């Protein structure tokens, strides 16, 4: 028995072996563009992707995961509510069993088809695990994806699935370029947050870009055939993986444009 997003492990289940579940600055959140003040001090988002070294990809059960290597400062993430330096370390996304569902973050209270995010660790910390434990530790980059023209970057990512359909399978995914998922504008909201899933650490400093990607009804589909079970097990598709919209308490959401 563990967390899952099913009726007896889901989230509203998570608190009680993850206390901080109930925190102050949990995530997500739904951003009310109406509420959220655009800030001139927010600097331009800085990505250099350009020397991404993807490793490995992974259905762990809760998701898939790209990784990547994170050894040096081959992709990282700079400016906007930023200081220093952040190395992608991988991404993954949430999606649903319907396209009017599956993102975590909504915006107004729309939900969008599912949401991509980009992990990245502060380098002062020297690793991921340190990074966890501060309170500017992470950097997540969050993406909404809609249903509509196919993304062709997203292709090589959907084709590989059917090698992962299980929890605990991996495969070798080298050079993969996350520039490709990227949308046209860099436009984005930022707020203090958490992990979405345990241990739902608050280190986290969300970006969520206003611009989402879309991406084709065939290639979301192929999302939805994974499993959260493992191999020899019954089948359970890996559908709504998503955490609800959590309190926005005393905090703030600030918007790189007006
Ligand atoms: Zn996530």
């Amino acid at each position: 028995h563990h967390w899952g997003y099913g009726k007896h492990n889901g989230p509203e289940h998570w608190h009680k072996d993850f206390p901080i579940a109930k925190g102050e600055r949990q995530s997500p959140v739904d951003i009310d563009t109406h509420t959220a003040k655009y800030d001139p001090s927010l600097k331009p988002l800085s990505v250099s992707y350009d020397q991404a070294t993807s490793l490995r990809i992974l259905n762990n059960g809760h998701a898939f995961h790209v990784e990547f290597d994170d050894s040096q400062d081959k992709a990282v993430l700079k400016g906007g509510p930023l200081d220093g330096t952040y190395r992608l370390i991988q991404f993954h996304f949430h999606w649903g069993s319907l396209d009017g569902q599956g993102s975590e973050h909504t915006v107004d209270k729309k939900k969008y088809a599912a949401e991509l995010h980009l992990v990245h660790w502060n380098t002062k910390y020297g690793d991921f695990g340190k990074a966890v434990q501060q309170p500017d530790g992470l950097a997540v980059l969050g993406i909404f994806l809609k249903v509509g023209s196919a993304k062709p970057g997203l292709q090589k990512v959907v084709d590989v699935l059917d090698s992962i359909k299980t929890k605990g399978k991996s495969a070798d995914f080298t050079n993969f370029d996350p520039r490709g998922l990227l949308p046209e504008s860099l436009d984005y909201w930022t707020y203090p947050g958490s992990l979405t899933t345990p241990p739902l650490l608050e280190c986290v400093t969300w970006i969520v870009l206003k611009e989402p990607i879309s991406v084709s009804s065939e290639q979301v589909l192929k999302f939805r055939k994974l499993n959260f079970n493992g191999e020899g097990e019954p089948e359970e598709l890996m559908v709504d993986n998503w955490r609800p919209a959590q309190p926005l308490k005393n905090r703030q959401i600030k918007a790189s444009f007006k």
